[PDB]
């Protein structure tokens, strides 16, 4: 089997991407944030505290003939950005782009933090990291990908995120028309439960490539590119007037600037992030200070190849017995 679904930015900045997901019988379609940095599939639901729902579409398990309460199971998750959610668990039929999993754990939110409430466009998350990170207790549950894997034509999914445009998540096949050149594969460590890999270095604009190992995670659920302070300083030093602002919470730059590209290494291959991808617009409405898309990972504890980086590539998440990651230009 295979699946193919379009993923769409939630706003003009590509702050996140939503992908329609069919849950239950008859289908209830919710728009979920596919997150290769976490491993829970959770949804706004009929159980979510009323005051914490503001415009989201909810899953109502009582209206699904295939829903079953997973007795005694609870979940609770905290994300890198400080947001969180928790609740109980159903199993139900879940389909993405024509690919169907029966008996998928669907984690129903009883509580969500303010940032989830305040984002009316995201109806929940669909985790695509390794199932070892799944938070369901007392019996850990499998991700949608883990459940689908055996049935897939090939044990892979791909992320093809658009810049200010829709893109695609495919399951079970590699669309050879979706990228240019060849796909360069690189080793993955699953020791922390992430799609963790080591970039071979970077360049800023038309500058020379610096060969240096940068360990980090491929994380579709993180907006920006978070890298070591040395790398980030080298980038922003090429933008007149750019500076790190503790009050704003990172590097800002004059909105009048033309940003240089940023290149990262994948083995001997190179992925180029155009400068425009690094512009996250005014810090507040009407400001001439703009927020940067490359930020320091210092104090996160991990480097994160988030959407800014991933949307510059066609990315293969290869879930074979020994997982690997592939990157192609597009």
């Amino acid at each position: 089997s295979t699946g193919s679904a379009t993923t769409t930015p939630i706003d003009s900045l590509d702050d996140a991407y939503i992908t329609p997901v069919q849950i239950g019988t008859p289908a209830q379609t919710l728009n979920l944030d596919f997150d290769t940095g976490s491993s829970d599939l959770w949804v706004f639901s009929s159980e979510t505290t009323a005051s914490e729902v503001d415009g989201q579409t909810i899953y109502t398990p009582s209206k699904s003939t295939t829903a079953k309460l997973l007795s005694g199971a609870t979940w609770s998750i905290s994300y890198g950005d400080g947001s969180s959610s928790s609740g109980d668990v159903y199993t139900d039929t879940v389909s993405v782009g024509g690919l169907t999993v029966t008996g998928q754990a669907v984690e129903s939110a009883k509580k969500v933090s303010s940032s989830f409430t305040e984002d009316s466009t995201i109806d929940g998350l669909l985790g695509l990291a390794f199932s070892t990170l799944n938070t369901v207790s007392p019996t850990q549950q499998k991700t949608f990908f883990d459940n689908a894997k055996a049935s897939l034509d090939s044990p892979v999914f791909t992320a093809d995120l658009g810049y200010h445009a829709p893109g695609t998540y495919n399951f079970g096949f590699i669309d050879t028309t979706a990228y240019t050149g060849s796909i360069t594969y690189t080793a993955v460590s699953t020791k922390q439960g992430f799609w963790e890999w080591t970039s071979t270095g970077y360049a800023v604009g038309s500058g020379t490539f610096k060969s240096t190992s940068i360990d980090g995670i491929a994380d579709t659920g993180t907006t920006l590119l978070y890298l070591p302070a040395t790398v980030v300083s080298a980038y922003w030093a090429q933008v007149s007037g750019a500076k790190s602002s503790s009050s704003v919470g990172g590097y800002v730059f004059p909105c009048s600037a033309t940003l240089p590209s940023f290149t990262f290494g994948v083995g001997s291959a190179r992925i180029v992030i155009p400068g425009d991808y690094i512009d996250f617009g005014p810090i507040s409405t009407g400001s001439s200070s703009c927020f940067g898309g490359i930020q320091s990972s210092a104090g996160i504890g991990i480097n994160i190849f988030g959407d800014v980086a991933l949307k510059a590539a066609f990315v293969v998440f290869n879930g074979a017995t020994t997982p690997t990651l592939g990157f192609a230009s597009k």
